[PDB]
């Protein structure tokens, strides 16, 4: 790997992967004897224990290009259960902010990435895996939080205009908007990689936060450790 | 409607959909009083009772045109709920025929029918409702039937020649391969209704016992129809 | 065949084929000592004679593949001349109900079935044979029947909405719409068959009927044993 | 119009349409008393009498773009019946070279100037007029001349590489290949201009020539005043 | 060649196209003593001298499929630089009937002769030779002739309508509209050729005027082609 | 703005954008006074003077999508005109480790981000800023630093397989490839911003680099000031 330069042993076979760097350190602190693995061009890896687990918390940035490659370089380094925990724009007028989205699938517009990994315009079921989202739903349930389950779509361009946006995608059975769940559920597939994805909604377009965000990041690392 | 002629009320909101008429039939006798409310174009529709409730068993033929309209007309006459029960051709090794398959989504070719529902070339996910998939999975659990959940490729043409076709579908995380699903799925989500699939391994591209297996499973959904 | 159990011996070269089961069942009334060859998962089939010649009438179903299929195994046993007779649905308003249209092309929107099949997205011309078709019009010439040779355009899609639908397509040259010509002609052109196609006009989308099926059909069946 | 500088009157209704300004001006001496209405741009337009009727003879380059100016700009001034006259290589074996082949419908790539005037990648049918392409065939049977009945694939990269291209085109029923036949049918099936095509075989993928394009012209000549 | 029936070697290396015959005959006088070293379908191709140096002013016809056609045969007959000059409808209102127009780059739709020489749909930098266009600016300002350099949209259709036709490729950095630039400079692109184009702009979508300022401009660019 | 945090009155509106954050922070030191300005999401950007000029040096991660972000954010906060400097991997023999390309063009694949902005699949010219591109190369040679110049490739998959990738490429026209270039010049056109780009050669798919990098960087920042 060139951009994420962790060491083989380095990398947990189990990763909690966010956008954000910033969230990706704050998490850290839910982890037992955290220790940083790479800092190489913002890319913040830490990696720990969590109920009898080693797990790693990554940051993968913006956009599917962004997401393919650290999730391509985590995987030469012995990762192979994924989890996204990022924030999105609900597309549905009942879900509140801070509240949960547990994603069941992704839409996306064909082209650039996918048609470079599928060698094809084929629309390859964008899927999360089945026992792992499940799981999800359990341990979010254990704590009592406010989720909701649906389809997402993964936008490849926030600012484009698009005058029919929020009908559009939730007239084709999407709740919510975000930009690397189509890539990460199809390259899992291909790869033979588990993953799956759960969101936090900061935007609705059709210190509150600091606690959704904390609460919904125990869940998932109970989940990837159970 | 113009192809199933139903007489008001009689199609239940929800519906088992099976490409064969001939398995409609065979599959109505499980229901209590069961009646023949729709013949026309050979489409068979069956309403009845199972576990106190009233069902119905519908034939959809073969392809995505022709479920779509099936399931179009349906719904016009009261249904919103549909669990597709049919036979598939496994992509994968390890799935033994007679074997079942709780489907979690749909890979297509996009075009045709899509184009003309969804007015651009956006690869919507295609995918059965959350919860009537994870119920389905409970039914066949319960009745101890051996069962795989996975993706499965809805195909256009059964003939078509593709020398790549099994490695090219299965590295694409489908584990079998159906020709309706994705419209099935796809349409669901557009038109809101709860959609679901439940498919009979009949052969692995990798009558007594399919007909044992087409019962054993159709018990469990039925189950879940009327859960 | 999977679909279509009849036995070989039994399914003729020359094939009229119907979407509708029971209009398969009218038809065969038509022939001289009919005998069901088929019934399996509806796919009504009958064979028997027409003017010194064994014929055959089959059901397709609705929709290029399910008509993809039932070609396929009818020239799997034999089969290799097909002319389809439908009902359609007039683009244009001087057809009247119970009128004819002898097919000479038909538009479609590409993907699926065609990709499969010719591996790409070219537009390959989808015709009708040209001498089949000739043979057609001078068929229903001397009934005396009244019809309209022209393009239609092969939906997928029967209740997908489209504001603009009538048109768009009959300002592309088409005068009905149907669903299975396209894949008819195309397939034809691609397997070596001979096929062509005649509508029963039963809409306008811009006791009686029943004769207007049965003339049609006498008018089929000498051209497919002329 | 802006390429082809004719005044309104001197354009015939009637138009038999070549590639070559050469051949536009060797045919012109088979109508009485030809007048040249054109030469801008290269592309010579004839007019004069044949058998009671006025008719021009109109060149249009070569390539879909070129023949679509062409025809626009001459039924600008009055053009509404056209008659392709060009030349073709063959894709199948049987047919030899000087032979004719009288178009019934044309296979192409979409994109470009199909996008721009159908808006959309329909795969509409890009077929000739039926009546006119009947009366050339009695025509040419009259005149005793060797022809075939078939499709043709319009390339639109005459030097484009394509190590199956035979094998593909022929097996996707058309049996030459050509340049501007599916934009002439198309382009003729959306203005509702009545268009029909006959090409003289000069090469085989798979003296004598001057008689045969004068032989045939003649054909060509007797259908457009019939 | 089939369509350019030139004799060997009576084609220059350096070659000056046009779309149009009689500007091609016309443009000829420029040359010291012009030969016509073609005529056959109307493709007329002069030999000469400029400044010393040999070249050729060839015909193309309109569209991309006729200046794909004239390229390849030209190429054959030992042809690898080419400019096109041309003529254009602007897309902005700041520029005047007669001025020129130097291309940086050409938007184009995809498909048809695209698909048949790259084998796919990706889209391909359509643009011409870095020196050559920059020695194309200089001659211009050498001679003060008025001139804007951008990028032009290379249209199949031009009878085709669009109602949102000059906002749509305007927006899309586009500054003129033509017809075979696109295929001009990926051709060249894949061949191995060193290409750039000069338009004069004859409409502004947004005879005596008209000849002087081709001829003007042809003098820059027979400078451009013999520096 | 949401990810760049900055004021407005703290963004220049010439801008150096580098992928890696890291080589921002490397960067600014060639700044006099220079100043972090945001570092939220790990978007560092400093802002500074060079040349008696107020410049920033911003970050803008990996891939379409992110850079599209950036770039929109940026503008929003007064930025117009942008120089994209960073590294690739060449597609010719020839091109040696350290040196230098000026980009000229960019070849990318449809689909995604270009779909959204676009709003259909047309193939706008993606090309940098024409005066602002000849100034780099002057710039460049004042320096005597070796560079070439030409297309690239913007990659959306770095890691997606292709066994004809280099003569693919290479044989298209483009000289390296990279993955944001078709986005930054694609974008600037239809929002109207001047950019270019320059990228640093560190592998040739057909202490020292430290150098190369801070060389080039002191030629950019010089190109931006005049």
């Amino acid at each position: 790997p060139v951009h994420i330069l962790a060491k083989k042993g380095e990398v947990a076979e189990r990763v909690l992967v966010v956008g954000d760097p910033g969230r990706a350190r704050l998490l850290s602190t839910l982890l037992q004897n955290p220790k940083l693995t790479n800092e190489n061009r913002g890319f913040l890896v830490y990696t720990g224990k969590y109920n009898g687990e080693t797990v790693s918390i990554a940051t993968h940035g913006i956009g599917g290009p962004s997401i393919a490659i650290v999730l391509e370089e985590l995987a030469m380094l012995g990762a192979n259960v994924f989890i996204r925990y990022g924030t999105t724009g609900a597309l549905v007028p009942y879900i509140n902010l801070g509240e949960y989205i547990i994603v069941t699938g992704a839409s996306y517009n064909q082209g650039g990435l996918f048609y470079q990994y599928l060698r094809d315009n084929a629309c390859v079921a964008s899927t999360p895996d089945f026992e792992l989202t499940n799981k999800l739903v359990t341990s979010f349930s254990k704590r009592n939080l406010k989720y909701y389950v649906g389809n997402v779509f993964s936008s490849d361009a926030f600012y484009a205009e698009d005058e029919e946006f929020v009908k559009k995608w939730s007239s084709r059975g999407n709740i919510a908007v975000e930009m690397e769940c189509a890539t990460l559920f199809t390259l899992s597939k291909v790869k033979g990689w588990k993953s799956a994805t759960v969101l936090v909604v900061s935007d609705n377009l059709a210190e509150e936060l600091e606690k959704s965000v904390m609460d919904g990041a125990k869940a998932v690392l109970d989940t990837l450790t159970s």
